[PDB]
């Protein structure tokens, strides 16, 4: 049995760590706990776990990859391990907010929003560290817009939703910080029940009998999804168009922010995980009832059996869409057109406005989220022609 493998080689930063793909397709698995299940890296094997009902969510039945678990058997509105029927209420409510006129509704907003970060970039002048200046913010004030949730509060938002998704910090830490977002959003929540709105929580709201505490879970997972996800991409994603600079010409190709996701693969740790519920054969092995099978997204995206030359970022590929980057079945990504959008605008604007961009210190200093489930580069020192 392994133990979920972990390290980057340096110089290779956007590529798995190679004791994860040098493993067969579905290998034995020792957990933090003493479980002994399984991981998985072939794409195949990672589709079955997304999408077949034998394999559920619920933390009653699995075994925690990572011993510290963030979330407060679920409570209401908590919807992420959850399994359906139950799971079914809250994700339909959700879609039936993630809607196609929301998000084209949005767009120019989000547009405004990266334009406006590129001029206080054009108004600092080169260097500066594109995380604080453009990757962080950029998505945290969509997000909060989202939600009605006031931006005025971001630092404090921020700093939480970074222990949440941490693998690195205590069960004490990572409870602290979700209780001071609870009782946060539970405020908010009161004030939006006195005064309706059009965002997705005044929505919720109006248009569902969801309770204040399963909204304000829900507005929970939500505002932590929307700070730890396009964030990361936006950040190592310049990072890897700099260190493949043949492919920005590529960057308006169709599948483009597609193929982005594939090679970086940002949810990098051992997720998503579900539990067998009845015993499953996948590849040459034989998953038991109450096993827990984790899944290596980074390999299953460099499959070479579906991916034309895997390890190459090549924005013109004509296969990137058969990605897992957003994972796969119920859970699959509730974000993902939202997260599609504030890459485009992102990473297009971006070298739009910049062309010359480049590093402004050596790749090899470039520091990687190693410790969190959500990977990305802590900083990044960017400088460009002024
Ligand atoms: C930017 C890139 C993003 C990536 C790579 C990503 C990736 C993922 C993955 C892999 C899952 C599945 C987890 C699992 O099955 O265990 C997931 C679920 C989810 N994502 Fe995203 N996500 C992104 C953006 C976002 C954004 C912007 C939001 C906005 C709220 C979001 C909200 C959610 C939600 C709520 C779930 C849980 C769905 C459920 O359990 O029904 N994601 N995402
Ligand atoms: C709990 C945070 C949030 C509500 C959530 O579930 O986000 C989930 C679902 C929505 C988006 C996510 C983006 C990044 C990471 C993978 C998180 C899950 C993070 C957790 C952190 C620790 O508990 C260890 C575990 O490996 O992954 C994921």
């Amino acid at each position: 049995p392994v133990t979920l493998p972990t390290g980057r080689a340096v110089g290779y930063p956007f590529d798995p760590p190679p004791d994860l793909v040098k493993l067969p397709p579905v290998s034995p698995m020792r957990f933090p706990d003493g479980h002994i299940g399984w991981l998985v890296t072939s794409h195949a094997a990672a589709r079955t776990v997304m999408i077949d009902p034998r394999f559920s969510n619920r933390p009653e039945h699995k075994h925690p990859v990572f011993s510290v678990i963030p979330r407060p058997a679920p409570a209401p509105g908590w919807f992420t391990n959850m399994d359906a029927p139950e799971h079914t209420r809250y994700r339909r409510m959700l879609i039936s907010q993630f809607t196609v006129r929301r998000i084209k509704e949005l767009e120019p907003r989000i547009v405004r929003i990266t334009e406006d970060h590129l001029d206080a970039m054009a108004k600092a002048g080169p260097p500066v560290d594109l995380v604080q200046a453009f990757a962080l913010p950029v998505p945290s004030l969509v997000i909060c817009e989202l939600l009605g949730v006031s931006y005025a509060d971001h630092a404090f938002f921020q700093e939480q939703t970074t222990i949440m998704v941490s693998v690195d910090k205590t069960q004490d830490e990572v409870t602290t910080a979700l209780g001071k977002l609870t009782r946060y959003i539970a405020e908010l929540v009161a004030t939006k029940r006195l005064s309706p709105k059009d965002d997705l929580l005044g929505s919720l709201i109006t248009d569902t009998d969801l309770t204040d505490e399963e909204l304000t879970n829900i507005a929970l997972i939500l505002l932590v999804a929307g700070h730890e996800t396009t964030a990361n991409m936006l950040g190592l994603g310049t990072f890897a168009l700099l260190q493949h600079p043949e492919q920005i010409a590529n960057l308006d190709s169709p599948d483009a922010v597609e193929e982005l996701l594939r090679y970086l693969s940002i949810v990098h740790l051992g997720t998503p995980n579900r539990a067998a519920l009845e015993d499953v054969e996948l590849e040459g092995q034989m998953i038991r009832k109450g096993d827990t099978v984790a899944i290596g997204l980074p390999a299953v995206n460099r499959d070479p059996k579906v991916f034309d030359e895997p390890d190459i970022l090549q924005l013109d590929r004509v296969d990137a869409r058969k990605h897992a980057a957003f994972g796969g079945g119920i859970h699959q990504c509730l974000g993902q057109q939202l997260a599609r959008v504030e890459m485009r605008i992102g990473f297009t604007r971006l070298f739009a406005r910049f062309p010359s961009l480049r590093l402004a210190v050596p790749a090899e200093e470039i520091k990687l989220r190693e410790k969190s489930a959500a990977y990305g580069v802590w900083a990044l020192p960017v400088a460009w022609d002024a």
